[PDB]
């Protein structure tokens, strides 16, 4: 077929309305998520009108290719979504109500700046292209927007899920282009990251500095040399759940910070020995007391500076 | 088509039933697993009903388009199903007899806090929306539900699959949905993770202990933390195999406490040894035999403690 | 279509045969394999049948949707195989040759107790549900029943291939089932687990006994422990190209009780020290004396204990 | 249909245009990335003229089987991209405007010689093959290539989106082959390698250093040895984000340089102790002062080399 | 429609090609490879002839489904390939010109004897298969046999595609099957591998012989099982880039023959400590002074021997 046309020079207003099901894998480094829901479309079809009292139905159905349907598609997706075609009604008036369930993998980038106590906002941009004959829109029927109860994304609380009621409509390859912003708001589950992470990297880091109530430097290597290298085996883990962003990550501050500790109780541990070799314990002893206190004083510090600067 | 009508506004009954041919690929981090599977669908269309003896058969086939047939979906896969029909039988009084068979990948969330101890329920969510003219129902036909004897989920023992009989009928976009529970229970093989985790991670702890009958703070350094850098390997293996939870597991609990072992045992071969070094050979002695004892007693009940907390 | 009736009352016999022409990715944690070979069928539709001097060829080739072709299936496949039809021969007096290549990725059970020197038996497992107007029943012509002479399966040996030519004939939903067992019979190339694992296994754990000629507790910490890191990598490198069984391996048998040797070690080189330090280090180097022969020959016997319960 | 004929004797341009929607998935070890995206085509199909006035429209829409069509495909791409079709409108002289919606996964090699400060220019390449009735040529229409403002490539900075205008044309299975090079030229975002992956592995190698004003020999082996083992580490972890290339890559020669560091430290530090036991520390400690400047001197000149000769 | 008929009793000649557009994706373990290619195939059906002065054109296009097309299929591929036909012409005398572009995975073994200094050939191996009215075989035209400039197989150098020009004619399932043997003949870029895995292991090894220079147990012990450690990483490191082969590689036998340095090293080690304490440092200084000869040199007569063995 093709579109309908104006009763005078108006832009054909299609309603739109996304219902998830489900929402998983929520994929850090490729910076996406896969969804599947409910995609609602409605919109006036004059030629279909009827009456209900000759025809003697109050509805009609119909197979999609029988009629004219707008092609509304995705933006933010890696292909086109997988839909199936759920139910075609119009009403005497010829409203269409379209509605498909459809699956489809959405690129939408993550701010990994607080990581791991950061915050989302998904996006699934829904879009229509006018053809020439007609000028088409896109709005938004709130009613027919939301998400089930169910709806979990694995390691990620649930806030909201809104659309920006006005789209943007603008001109692209000299035809109008009207897009809806369908917002998915999430937070991450923190928990875990602690015990599994951040306590460990601080037991060890905290090991370290055992260093300073030993004169033996055979020891003292060890323990700080064996600490750093488990200390980058959390760097390494850590690094490898995320991507490569270009600029510092909360943990990321933290995790590097934590490696000028490990060289500078190197140093201290370096100097200690060389003084009590030159026969020189007195000031040894004096820095070896001031790194006791210095250390953790400057570490809790510093992460208060960090935390103060990133949140 | 479209649906049969009813005598007087009763809402269609579709009769359901999945018996499962295949389990495979639980997979704990993404929470899923997948399933091939007869489907089997009954309902009642007059409109298809005829007389055995005009006809010549006691039973009619038909293809899928030649009929009205609802318009099944499961709620919690990950896309829709492939699904190939096998068979439509329909006998005189018009009731027809519906058989696909399917495969599908299923999100199904678990409940990780007795991990490997754990017991799973699987959902399968069948469902249904209704049309205008007329109200669909599910229900389940007993005699159509199980597996076969062969059906090995590999890393896991299947106690059971029955089915919810009684669905959840709710409103959804102004049209009634109606929801089926199909639920496989079953239960981790744990045996695995004794010899190949559990055991290994004692071990390392209990030669941690030996420093308790040592002199040398170079030799017990040594101990301590070379133990501590494996304990982190396992803990790291561990929480690889599993998803991020918002609670602990009891593994993960045993695996964090017993960071505190390894970081107290330091604390101990470091007061030790600063001791030997202030001519207190005697009070450290103390220490030592306490810790003799202690660890192993403490470590003992601390675990009674949490299997209690967890079973 | 619907299937050919009966001359008399008898069910209809669909011959079968599987040509392999590639098997590949044996996936051992999945237990899995895929394949790509030739499925052939033959049976009877009187129907079909035709005069060679009238039609003026002497066989005739169909499209698949043209006539009647029976539901044949996998049953243990992930999902339906791709098949893609090679020729459809009719011959006079109504007898069908169809013939598909496929591909599928088929679930089959592996025994991995006496990994990696293990041999398993895949299975294919073709199937047919009987129909209500007849009912249909698997055969196995042998002469279609083979492999290819360079069919490989990378990192196994190929026996045989052969079918179990009496079906097992069963109901299943208040139908007839008719299901084949087609097995291939495999053995693991097990060669390179000697270089690559095992020998490097038994060398870490020979230079652990070097502790048993020496008097440096601090030297016999680093040996012992060291090493026992090592052993700890070969079992998280093994224990991940295997799946988790609900029995002990071969291998890890092997694995887990070099645990206890190396903890024993520890214990003896604990126990060396403690004595020196106390004055007694003649007691200390009777123990150790024994050690040097208690450790490796309670290790031969252990292994050919474990070797005999194993084979 | 079959395509327009020539007016006179000339060749038929099919002009085009890509319009890039998302980039993502820059995988470095394949050498690929994939792209969403319009694509514009147009050309003079005479047949399909039409009057205006006639006509009653000024533009007529048709289904792509309804008219003839070039056969453009890409020639760095994995597989055949998904198409859907969005709009064909033709205009009164039989001008047709052809507009696709595409994804597809595109082969284009990176040169890795100064990673990670490297930048690409990926490429993508559209063609046409000639018939024998007509020979067709492409050209790019400039007012129809762009990118949106959000395509984010993560991890990577985009500069331009640019075609070569002068197509290549050349003979393949003798018929003409028209081919455009599309040009998007891209950066990496180097921030997070430093933090990550470049300052940990020189803090390690001048903690290796700190040996130099040390005496003792076995925190000396402890010290060079550890920190060596660290920096396989980083030089694994570095390779398998990269693929093998014939080439020395920047970060490689600075990998590679550093083992020698490592191992003339352990040199210096082997002859430092050697001369210490046949009594001759004055000269030791000749050598052990020489190194303290030599190392980070001879580090730094070094570094200034390489990096005169890659950049 | 059906095959062509014979003008007298001989066989029908279907001349192939394959042109490569792109190679990728060499898979060591999998032993597979990605092809993206044209397949030309020509052949004379009689039945389409026509004059070329009556019909006024010299060639004629179809559609694949309006004329009989030989099923070519790949023997050694995953699943069959992708395919768009591109162009079919037929010139007056019924000689059809087929086109196809494809893709596809195809599996072809390797032989790791030399790795990573191998050189393999891939293969590609057409078929057909006969029908009963007619006997099919193939053929090459070497006009249409290429692959184009470009074609890069990232981490491999080609050398040559060339097609054995004899096909073999074999019985299979009682009807002839032809199949060609097209050769992609590459060999390994190398380079990389000196300065990533070699060398550095080479230094590790070399650090382990600074023992022989040296008076201090503690110390050997900890350079030769620390530097032991870093070699079994780097043969994990090689043997997962690697599959199981049943016969030694090059690089695996050199990897392996090093753990018998290490571990006779470690006897050296604590043979030289255990005469110390003895108080025999005369005969230990013998021991230890051959040892710093006699490892370098038989390393360097092994290695010599095993590349005499492998090349
Ligand atoms: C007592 C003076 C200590 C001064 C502190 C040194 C900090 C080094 C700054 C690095 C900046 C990047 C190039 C790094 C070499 C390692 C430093 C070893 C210190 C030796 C101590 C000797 C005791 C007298
Ligand atoms: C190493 C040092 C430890 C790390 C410190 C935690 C960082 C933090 O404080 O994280 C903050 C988060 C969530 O913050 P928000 O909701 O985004 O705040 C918005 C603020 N505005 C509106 C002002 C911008 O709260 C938490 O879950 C705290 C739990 C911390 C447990 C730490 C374990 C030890
Ligand atoms: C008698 C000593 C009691 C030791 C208690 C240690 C505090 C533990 C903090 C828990 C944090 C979670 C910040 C930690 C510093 C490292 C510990 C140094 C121990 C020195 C012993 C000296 C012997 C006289
Ligand atoms: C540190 C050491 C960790 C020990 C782990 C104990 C786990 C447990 O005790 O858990 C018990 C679970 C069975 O649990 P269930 O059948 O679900 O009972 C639920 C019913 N309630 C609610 C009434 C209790 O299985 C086992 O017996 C595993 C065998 C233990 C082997 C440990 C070897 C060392
Ligand atoms: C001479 C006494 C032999 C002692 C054997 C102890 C074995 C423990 C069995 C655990 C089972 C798994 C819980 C174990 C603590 C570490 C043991 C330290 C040994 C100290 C030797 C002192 C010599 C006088
Ligand atoms: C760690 C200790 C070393 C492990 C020793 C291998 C176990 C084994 O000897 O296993 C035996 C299998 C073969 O068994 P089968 O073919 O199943 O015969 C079953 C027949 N019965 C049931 C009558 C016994 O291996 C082999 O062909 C020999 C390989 C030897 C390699 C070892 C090098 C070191
Ligand atoms: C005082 C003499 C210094 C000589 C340095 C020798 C470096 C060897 C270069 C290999 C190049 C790749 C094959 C390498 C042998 C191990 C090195 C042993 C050093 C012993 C020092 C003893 C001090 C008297
Ligand atoms: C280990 C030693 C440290 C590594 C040094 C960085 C290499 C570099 O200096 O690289 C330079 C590239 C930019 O190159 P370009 O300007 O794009 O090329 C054109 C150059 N011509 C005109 C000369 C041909 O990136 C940078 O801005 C580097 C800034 C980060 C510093 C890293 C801190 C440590
Ligand atoms: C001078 C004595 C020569 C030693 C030769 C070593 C034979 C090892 C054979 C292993 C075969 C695989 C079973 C391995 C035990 C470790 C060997 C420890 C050597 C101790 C030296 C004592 C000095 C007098
Ligand atoms: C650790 C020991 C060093 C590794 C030895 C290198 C391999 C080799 O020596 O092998 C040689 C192969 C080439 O093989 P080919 O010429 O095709 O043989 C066919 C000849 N016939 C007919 C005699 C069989 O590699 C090379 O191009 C050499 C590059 C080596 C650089 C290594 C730096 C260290
Ligand atoms: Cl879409
Ligand atoms: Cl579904
Ligand atoms: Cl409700
Ligand atoms: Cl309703
Ligand atoms: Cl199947
Ligand atoms: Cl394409
Ligand atoms: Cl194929
Ligand atoms: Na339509
Ligand atoms: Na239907
Ligand atoms: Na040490
Ligand atoms: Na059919
Ligand atoms: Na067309
Ligand atoms: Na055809």
């Amino acid at each position: 077929v093709s579109p309908p046309p104006p009763i005078a020079d108006e832009p054909l207003t299609v309603n739109t309305g996304i219902y998830l099901i489900e929402c998983y894998s929520l994929d850090d480094k490729a910076e996406t998520f896969k969804v599947n829901a409910f995609l609602s479309l409605s919109w006036k079809d004059r030629r279909l009108a009827f009456d209900p009292v000759r025809s003697g139905v109050r509805v009609k159905t119909y197979e999609p290719e029988a009629i004219w349907i707008p092609e509304i598609r995705f933006v933010n997706v890696e292909n086109a979504r997988d839909a199936d075609v759920v139910d075609i009604s119009v009403s005497p008036d010829g409203t269409v109500q379209y509605l498909e369930r459809f699956s489809a993998r959405v690129l939408s980038p993550l701010d990994f700046r607080r990581y791991p106590f950061d915050s989302q906002t998904l996006h699934i941009y829904l879009i229509v292209r006018s053809v020439d004959t007609r000028n088409i829109v896109l709005a938004v029927d709130l009613e027919k927007v939301g998400k089930n109860d169910d709806v979990f994304l694995t390691g990620w609380d649930i806030e909201s899920f809104t659309a920006v009621v006005k789209p943007a409509n603008f001109a692209l390859e000299d035809r109008l282009e009207s897009k809806l912003d369908y917002q998915l708001r999430i937070s991450r589950q923190y928990f875990s990251y602690i015990p599994n992470i951040i306590l460990p990297m601080l037991f060890i880091l905290f090991i370290s500095w055992t260093a300073f109530w030993s004169t033996s430097y055979e020891a003292n290597v060890t323990l700080v040399v064996s600490t750093l290298i488990a200390h980058i085996a959390f760097n390494i883990l850590v690094e490898t759940n995320l991507p490569a962003t270009p600029y510092m990550t909360y943990t990321g501050a933290i995790i590097f910070m934590i490696y000028l500790f490990y060289f500078v109780a190197v140093i201290e541990v370096t100097v200690q020995h060389y003084l009590k070799v030159e026969s020189q314990p007195a000031r040894a002893a004096s820095i070896t007391r001031a790194s006791r206190i210095a250390f953790p004083v400057v570490f809790l510090l510093a992460n208060i500076i960090l935390a103060f600067l990133f949140f």
